[PDB]
């Protein structure tokens, strides 16, 4: 874990995106700095990212645990957020075939927190950031511990983000891998969709009820009906009936391969 420790003056800060654009000196290299949320949690994140070893996943570079202020170091995602890329890219060189890449890229992530007992909580576009060559990394920053039969409990009076977040979750406050699955599923629609806002128009406070009655968001235009058919097995009211990140990520491969 001292591996990791680093001399708060190693970096530079050059942009504030609290999190800054710096500038690893010794290497002259581009990274990305997060500064201190409670404490305790802030240095329990970077102890999961330190256990965190993927090439889909953003990977952690230092720590800075000592004397406060505390720094999180990691790699820099030259494009940023995946939602803003999708929503200002030029449509003919991200097409069809690269949002089957990203889909790809994002799935194998996801099966590797799966079989390493992790959970994200908060998988959508706007957390997963964007490299060179349609590179896609998922932001691990909040990583919870959770062996994957079981299932956490959010605290008292929490608030989530409505139309990401699956229905267990949303009537009990309860999070696994498969409420990881159902987002995962939310994520692919934002993918197929450039960006759009997922139940357009349709009221926060009657998400829930709509989705009880089997509604889902209709297959976006230009969507293979294969890629729809996987969002709704994503879909479904019962997180034992969700497929594994293994078998989405399986289904992916072929389908990028082909
Ligand atoms: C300390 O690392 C983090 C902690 C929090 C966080 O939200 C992300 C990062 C993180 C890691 N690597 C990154 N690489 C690139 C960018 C990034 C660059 N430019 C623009 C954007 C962006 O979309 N907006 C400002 C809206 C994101 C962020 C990061």
């Amino acid at each position: 874990y001292d591996k990791w420790e680093m001399e708060r003056t190693d970096i530079t800060m050059k942009h504030k995106l609290e999190v800054y654009e710096g500038v690893w000196k010794k290497y002259s290299l581009t990274v990305a700095v997060k500064t201190l949320m409670e404490v305790e949690e802030f240095l329990k994140e970077a102890a999961v990212m330190k256990e965190i070893k993927h090439p889909n996943l953003v990977q952690l570079l230092g720590v800075c645990t000592r004397e406060p202020p505390f720094y999180i170091i990691t790699e820099f995602m030259t494009y940023g957020n995946l939602l803003d890329y999708l929503r200002e890219c030029n449509r003919q060189e991200v097409n069809a075939v690269v949002l089957l890449y990203m889909a790809t890229q994002i799935s194998s992530a996801m099966e590797y927190l799966e079989k390493k007992n992790f959970i994200h909580r908060d998988l959508a576009a706007r957390n997963c950031l964007v490299g060179e060559n349609h590179l896609v990394k998922v932001a691990d920053f909040g990583l919870s511990r959770l062996m994957t039969g079981d299932t956490y409990t959010a605290h008292a009076g929490a608030k989530f983000p409505i139309k990401w977040t699956a229905p267990e979750s949303l009537a009990y406050n309860k999070f696994s891998i498969k409420s990881d699955v159902w987002a995962f599923g939310v994520l692919l629609w934002e993918i197929a969709t450039y960006g759009m806002s997922p139940y357009p128009g349709i009221d926060l406070s009657q998400v829930y009820e709509l989705l009880e009655k089997d509604y889902r968001m209709e297959r976006p235009e230009g969507c293979p009906e294969k890629v729809y058919e996987l969002m709704r097995a994503c879909w479904q009211w019962n997180p034992s009936d969700r497929p594994s990140f293994a078998e989405i990520h399986q289904a992916f491969e072929t389908m990028f391969q082909e």
